[PDB]
């Protein structure tokens, strides 16, 4: 437990007897979707960290199931709002296995929840409590900008770790051109600017120390990607916290972490 998960170093993927490990990748396909697929797996190991199976929730179900006017769920994505309000509506959860995903289903009626299936929400609450001397929490989900943290990023580091510790992942937001380099399919630290806007979801699911190229000690995320275990280094791959100094930019554009109840198993 801790010693593959804490302050220094943290990469469940190496524990082979843990709940986190068995959540494989999973492929997207081509349409614009990653907002569900990072959004659910915040919720996969987040169950993961209360002792309930790896069961795969079924992106497909999210896509398809909306109330109010039609939207294009293949060309353009949504956020991470979005995800809470459909469980919200919903209160149904249905697992993969019972709806399973394929990109060219993205947009179809949403389909009848049938007698057998796993509700993998039930006993789950997404928490909207008025806690702090402000107006502002209670959204059910809590995001961070790294532009926001410019001059304060180890806290912003902080925050990322304690909350991969904590809940298994978060959801983290990057510009997809940025991993489209032909050296993202290595094993290697990679090591670059953000931009100022993003727009694909992926999860920051660890971390770790490291050298770099230059013989300088630096850091680096453990990120999952939903393009398949055949993109970048079996799905996932790593990237320097505090990126090159001339960046205006960091690599991670923003987080979001869900605050939810949920009973331990
Ligand atoms: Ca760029
Ligand atoms: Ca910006
Ligand atoms: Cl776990
Ligand atoms: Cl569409
Ligand atoms: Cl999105
Ligand atoms: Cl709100």
């Amino acid at each position: 437990d801790n010693m593959f998960c804490n302050k220094e170093y943290c990469n469940r993927l190496k524990d082979e007897n843990n709940c986190i490990s068995n959540l494989q990748v999973e492929d997207q396909g081509n349409c614009d979707t990653s907002w569900i697929f990072a959004s659910k797996y915040h919720l996969e190991t987040i169950r993961c960290m209360k002792g309930y199976e790896p069961t795969k929730i079924s992106a497909l179900y999210v896509a398809n199931c909306y109330k109010g006017e039609h939207k294009d769920r293949c060309d353009e994505g949504s956020s991470p709002m979005e995800f809470l309000q459909i469980i919200e509506d919903y209160g149904f959860l249905p697992a993969e296995s019972n709806y399973p995903y394929n990109y060219v289903k993205v947009g179809e009626q949403c389909p009848k929840v049938e007698d057998h299936w796993m509700n993998l929400w039930d006993n789950g609450k997404i928490l909207h409590n008025k806690n702090e001397p402000n107006s502002l929490d209670g959204k059910g989900y809590t995001a961070y900008e790294s532009e926001r943290f410019h001059d304060n990023m180890d806290a912003f580091v902080k925050i990322i770790k304690t909350e991969v510790m904590n809940k298994g992942s978060v959801i983290a937001y990057i510009k997809a051109e940025n991993v489209m380099g032909y050296e993202f399919s290595g094993k290697k630290v990679k090591n670059l600017c953000g931009d100022d806007t993003a727009d694909h979801a992926v999860n920051i699911v660890g971390y770790g120390n490291y050298v770099n190229s230059e013989g300088e000690k630096k850091s680096y995320w453990i990120v999952r990607n939903s393009w398949g275990p055949y993109w970048g280094d079996e799905g996932y791959f790593k990237v320097d916290m505090y990126g090159p100094t001339h960046c205006h930019f960091n690599f991670i554009h923003s987080v979001v972490i869900f605050n939810v109840d949920l009973p331990m198993n």
